[PDB]
């Protein structure tokens, strides 16, 4: 199985405790790293800072610890949105400009891949032939890697994407079948499926659907989204789970109905270190808890949720994590992706369950072996 670990620029940036570098990462603790993220220029990819080359010296310097440990760069996101990609994609002569920069970039700063993270072809603006010319931009990029391994004799460039977790998202968007032929991974955005907009507390990555979810809230689960995938020709173990290392925050209507599907007013106020509305880290989510907050572990959805007054926050801990773990083993599934592994207990002096408590669970029931590590 892989387990793969996304490090945030951004991350370095939050106030005192909260601050994570990237040389701090364990080495042995994940099979790939993902630096999240890398920008678009003349439509050549790029740095966003100068100071992100010391964050991939950093990153990468990690490999001289796990000589099996292989990096990613991400390129995209929500915030860079869908139009630097609809523009790259238009033109033959603009694929050929982006895939020529990602061999020279990754090579030079030492990455061992791409992840294409375009949120999202089809959707936000983005036409309908995107969902055609995104599987021509990946096809034209694997056929490069393994034209640049042929000619270097050396190992090809890993191509990995994002997947959208809503199905309405993934049909306008991604041609299953070709982009599995071609990926080398698909990682599955099974996360943020706690449905703000609709004025009801929701579990950010429910592996299973609660028995009031009705219609379309009834794909917002860890097994309808990866069922879709696999029923529309991706496969299983290309398919990489996106595992929260975070939750979302509710502001309850009444203090006294304080379970999944209750009233809310809004998301709930940002955190002292990761400052995002609606969003707690894990590890903030752990002082919520020693600061008081009521625990509860819902079976239904295999997930936990806690309460404080009128703040709510559906999340994400160890048991959830090992339950996650067991049914994607038993799902066949590639491996788990932890996103961000900057919102794990890095230092492990909020939650005290050791550094990096989530994504050691998945180190240890993915049975993550390195020999370069024992």
């Amino acid at each position: 199985y892989q387990l793969m670990c996304y490090y945030t620029s951004w991350a370095k940036d939050r106030p005192t405790e909260g601050s994570f570098k990237p040389g701090n990462i364990d080495p042995c603790l994940c099979t790939h790293l993902i630096y999240a993220f890398a920008g678009m220029k003349n439509n050549e990819i790029t740095y966003l800072s100068e100071q992100d080359l010391r964050d991939y010296e950093a990153l990468n310097g990690l490999k001289d610890r796990n000589t099996e440990l292989k990096t990613l760069l991400a390129i995209g996101g929500w915030k860079f949105g869908p139009a630097p990609f609809s523009s790259m994609v238009s033109t033959p002569q603009n694929r050929q400009t982006f895939i020529k920069s990602v061999i020279r970039f990754l090579r030079q700063y030492n990455f061992d891949g791409l992840n294409l993270d375009w949120q999202y072809p089809g959707s936000r603006g983005s036409p309908p032939k995107d969902k055609h010319l995104f599987s021509v931009l990946v096809q034209e990029m694997r056929k490069a890697f393994e034209e640049e391994s042929t000619l270097n004799h050396i190992p090809r460039l890993l191509l990995t994407s994002t997947g959208a977790g809503f199905i309405d998202v993934i049909k306008s968007g991604y041609k299953i079948p070709e982009l599995s032929q071609s990926l080398d991974y698909i990682q599955v955005m099974t996360y943020d499926l706690h449905d703000p907009k609709n004025g009801y507390t929701g579990e950010n990555s429910p592996l299973y659907k609660s028995p009031y979810d009705i219609g379309k809230s009834a794909d917002l689960n860890v097994d309808s989204i990866i069922t879709y995938w696999k029923d529309h020709g991706a496969a299983s173990e290309k398919l990489i789970v996106g595992f929260p290392a975070y939750g979302h925050t509710f502001i309850l209507s009444d203090p006294s109905k304080n379970g999944i599907g209750d009233p809310t007013v809004s998301a709930g106020p940002p955190g002292k270190y990761t400052n995002e509305q609606g969003l707690l880290a894990y590890f903030e989510i752990c002082t919520f808890l020693n600061e008081g907050a009521t625990e509860i572990f819902d079976a239904t959805q295999e997930v936990p949720y806690a309460y404080l007054g009128n703040e709510w926050v559906g999340y994400d801990n160890v048991r959830s994590f090992k339950l996650k773990a067991q049914w994607l083993k038993d799902n066949n599934l590639g491996g788990a992706v932890v996103w961000p592994l900057d919102m794990d207990d890095f230092s492990g002096s909020f939650c005290h369950q050791g550094r990096f408590p989530l994504t050691t669970t998945l180190k240890r029931d993915l049975n993550v072996h390195s020999a370069s590590c024992k």
